[PDB]
């Protein structure tokens, strides 16, 4: 039928208490659904509620003990939160942020239940906290819990769903989704993401291309390294063009979940890259190609308020099926070296890879 669009005023109701200046804040999603206003793309989009996760759909991915802690957090006091906060990296805590983040994740849920029984075409969330970095048993980066990761199970276990893609072009390395699926060949996760060397944040080894998933998850672990900044568009497409979706195409999906962080788009203060919004137009484009286009995008990453909305906008454009824009752009010498050596070590693994 059409484009789903999940955005609740609870996303916007918790926030750093320490610091008011932190990135991750209530004004990312509201900028957002304000220029899918004026530029009226949200009036084209059916409006979906969100729905609060249950916490089965949390066992999927979290422990029990990881949960209860957290319900816990909407009766700390500050200090008790400020003081569990400082046991993750690069995390704070609000009595409200429990609550929103349960929100964020039945957002996607809500998503995957409308695209999967062909009520919608596809969807998108606009949510926060985000998910792709939240662990097992931990936060980590901004995130409480795994929201695609959790969205990938919920799909196989209620809606009988075999294969399902993950694609993560946020600007960070989703190092939770890869630990939670690596040992799974039925979840394929994808992420591009700045790396050098491991100078950047999470500052992983686990984030370069040579860690392709163990066991049964050999070869369905995708990570593609930045080691240079400032990539564009072309460096983007190039990748997509001759990596994900040839890898895409012989897995043979049914379900697409996006890592729809926007920090790569150019002036994020963050991310130190080039993308133009518009890229995001293409990348949406040639990800409906797959798995009957049955494509859900959620929140992750984003600071710069115009950025991540422009980047939300173009994608949301694809998503309705307006036409592919026009890019003023035209891949880089560190681009195609990162893109030869994450081939050469998913070679063995794919077909499509091979020449
Ligand atoms: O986007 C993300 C999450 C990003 C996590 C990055 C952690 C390091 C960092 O930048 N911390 C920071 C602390 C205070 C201020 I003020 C500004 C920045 N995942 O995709
Ligand atoms: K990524
Ligand atoms: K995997
Ligand atoms: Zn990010």
């Amino acid at each position: 039928t059409g484009t789903g669009l999940v955005y609740v005023d609870a996303f916007t109701r918790f926030h750093c208490l320490w610091d008011a200046s932190h990135p991750e804040c209530p004004a990312r999603v509201s900028t957002v659904m304000e220029m899918l206003e004026t530029e009226g793309l949200l009036g084209r989009c059916v409006q979906v509620e969100a729905r609060a996760v249950t916490e089965d759909e949390l066992l999927l991915v979290h422990t029990k003990e990881y949960v209860e802690l957290m319900k816990s957090t909407q009766n700390m006091t500050e200090e008790e939160l400020k003081t569990l906060a400082e046991k993750y990296d690069s995390v704070y805590l609000h009595p409200g942020f429990f609550s929103s983040a349960c929100l964020s994740v039945g957002s996607v849920l809500q998503l995957v239940d409308k695209v999967m029984t062909s009520q919608l075409r596809n969807g998108f969330s606009i949510n926060r906290p985000p998910g792709h970095h939240a662990q097992a048993d931990k936060m980590n980066g901004f995130c409480m819990f795994n929201n695609l990761a959790i969205a990938a199970r919920y799909a196989q276990k209620r809606h009988r769903v075999q294969r399902v893609l993950i694609v993560d072009w946020d600007v960070h390395h989703g190092q939770g989704i890869q630990y939670i699926f690596e040992e799974d060949p039925s979840v394929l996760y994808f992420s591009v993401h700045r790396y050098e060397d491991g100078s950047f944040w999470p500052h992983l080894k686990e984030s370069d291309s040579s860690s392709v998933g163990s066991g049964a998850g050999q070869g369905y672990n995708i990570n593609l390294p930045w080691n240079k900044v400032g990539m564009e568009s072309g460096d983007y497409i190039t990748a997509f063009q001759q990596l994900l979706l040839p890898v895409a195409y012989e897995f043979q999906p049914q379900l697409v979940l996006v890592a729809a962080g926007f920090d790569a788009v150019i002036g994020d203060p963050l991310g130190g890259m080039q993308v133009s919004p518009e890229c995001f137009s293409i990348l949406t484009h040639m990800l409906k190609g797959v798995a009957q286009g049955r494509l859900v995008l959620a929140l992750e990453g984003g600071y710069n308020l115009q950025s991540t909305a422009e980047g939300v906008c173009a994608s949301m454009r694809s998503l309705l099926g307006d036409p592919c824009p026009h890019l003023p752009s035209s891949p880089c010498e560190s681009a195609l070296k990162s893109i030869s050596k994450t081939i050469s070590d998913l070679y063995p693994f794919w077909k499509s890879l091979q020449t």
